[PDB]
C-alpha cells in the first residue's frame, strides 16, 4: 500500500521559538510536561533534531539531559524515546535487547521479522556505525539452534525479487511446508528457514494459499502464539509479515495491552518507531481485527501525561 504515519512536519516550525517554549517548560522548580508533551507530539523527529541543535546554540545546554532530569516514568521512556534519531532508534532497540546477561528474543524478533531488507541494510549499517560491533556478530552471541540460524538469513537482507511466480517451485515449497508443519515445525528446519527467510514476497503469499488449499488450514493455525518456542515465535512473526507488516505490528500492539498490565516497553516501541511510517495503516488494521480504536485501548490501558502523550501519536 501507501504506508501513511500520523506524525507529519510540523508546519510553521521554529526551532528557536520551540527552544524557548522548552526551555521555560522546565527551567525552575518544577515542569510544565503539557507542554512539553504538545510540542514534541506535534513535531515529526527531524524537527525534535533541529530543536535540540537550537536549545544547545540558545542555552549551551543539551536538552535530553534536561529532559531525563525533569521527567519520571513511562512519560520519560516516551519522551526519550521520540527523541532518538529515527535512523538509529531500531539499532539502539535491538542493542538493548541483546546486551546485558540473557536476552529479549521478543524484541529480537519483531524487529528482525517485521522490518524489510532495505531498512535491515541501514539498521547493520548504523548499529556497527554506533556500537562499535557488528549486528550479526552480537545476535549469533545471544542466540543458538534454529532461532540464530534464522535470524542471521534474515539479517542477510537477501530475499528473492518478486518478478517470476515459478508455479512450480510454489507447489513444491507448499508440499515442503505442510509436511513440516505436520511434523510440527520439528525436523527439516534446514529446508523451510530456506523457503521463510529468502523468497520473496510475492512468492510467498502464493505459498500460503497454496498450503491452505492443501491442507485446509492457514500455516498460522499449525503454531500457537503465547507458549514457547522462539523459533516458532519467529516463523508467526515472518508469516504474518509477510502478509501484511501493519496487520503483525497492530497484533503486538493488542497482546502489549490486552489482559492485567501493559507491556509499556513493546506500546513505546511500536508508537514510536513508526510512527512517521505507517501508524495509520496499523490503526487502520488494529480496528478492523480487534473491533475496537487503537485509541481507546490506549486510552484504557494507560494513564497520565504518558497516556496523553500517546493518545496524541495515536490520533482517532
Ligand atoms: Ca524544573
Ligand atoms: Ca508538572
Ligand atoms: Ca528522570
Ligand atoms: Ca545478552
Ligand atoms: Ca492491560
Amino acid at each position: 500500500q501507501v504506508l501513511r504515519g500520523t506524525v507529519t512536519d510540523f508546519p510553521g516550525f521554529d526551532e528557536r521559538a520551540d527552544a524557548e517554549t522548552l526551555r521555560k517548560a522546565m527551567k525552575g522548580l518544577g515542569t510544565d510536561e503539557e507542554s512539553i508533551l504538545t510540542l514534541l507530539t506535534s513535531r515529526s523527529n527531524a524537527q525534535r533534531q533541529e530543536i535540540s541543535a537550537a536549545f544547545k546554540t540558545l542555552f549551551g545546554r543539551d536538552l535530553l539531559d534536561d529532559l531525563k532530569s525533569e521527567l519520571t516514568g513511562k512519560f520519560e521512556k516516551l519522551i526519550v524515546a521520540l527523541m532518538k534519531p529515527s535512523r538509529l532508534y531500531d539499532a539502539y532497540e535491538l542493542k538493548h535487547a541483546l546486551k546485558g546477561a540473557g536476552t529479549n528474543e521478543k524484541v529480537l524478533t519483531e524487529i528482525i521479522a517485521s522490518r524489510t531488507p532495505e531498512e535491515l541494510r541501514a539498521i547493520k549499517q548504523v548499529y556497527e556505525e554506533e556500537y562499535g560491533s557488528s549486528l550479526e556478530d552480537d545476535v549469533v552471541g545471544d542466540t543458538s539452534g534454529y532461532y540464530q540460524r534464522m535470524l542471521v538469513v534474515l539479517l542477510q537482507a537477501n530475499r528473492d525479487p518478486d518478478a517470476g511466480i515459478d508455479e512450480a517451485q510454489v507447489e513444491q515449497d507448499a508440499q515442503a511446508l505442510f509436511q513440516a508443519g505436520e511434523l510440527k515445525w520439528g525436523t527439516d528446519e534446514e529446508k523451510f528457514i530456506t523457503i521463510f527467510g529468502t523468497r520473496s514476497v510475492s512468492h510467498l503469499r502464493k505459498v500460503f494459499d497454496k498450503y491452505m488449499t492443501i491442507s485446509g488450514f492457514q500455516i498460522e493455525e499449525t503454531i500457537d502464539r503465547e507458549t514457547s518456542g522462539n523459533l516458532e515465535q519467529l516463523l508467526l512473526a515472518v508469516v504474518k509479515s509477510i502478509r501484511s507488516i501493519p496487520a503483525y505490528l497492530a497484533e503486538t500492539l493488542y497482546y502489549a495491552m490486552k489482559g492485567a498490565g501493559t507491556d509499556d516497553h513493546t506500546l513505546i516501541r511500536v508508537m514510536v518507531s513508526r510512527s512517521e511510517i505507517d501508524l495509520f495503516n496499523i490503526r487502520k488494521e488494529f480496528r478492523k481485527n480487534f473491533a475496537t480504536s487503537l485509541y481507546s485501548m490506549i486510552k484504557g490501558d494507560t494513564s497520565g501525561d504518558y497516556k496523553k502523550a500517546l493518545l496524541l501519536l495515536c490520533g482517532e
